């Protein structure tokens, strides 16, 4: 629930969202320890 609301809760479709989004996300999936919970 966390990473599906760390999506798009936080129209235009311009480089300044597609790209800040993106890495927003990748930044919440490397805080959950992607190493390690994989596995699990």
């Amino acid at each position: 629930k966390s990473c599906h609301l760390e999506e798009g809760g936080e129209v235009e479709v311009s480089f300044e969202e597609k790209e800040m989004e993106k890495q927003r996300l990748l930044y919440q999936q490397s805080r959950l320890h992607t190493r390690g919970a994989a596995e699990m």
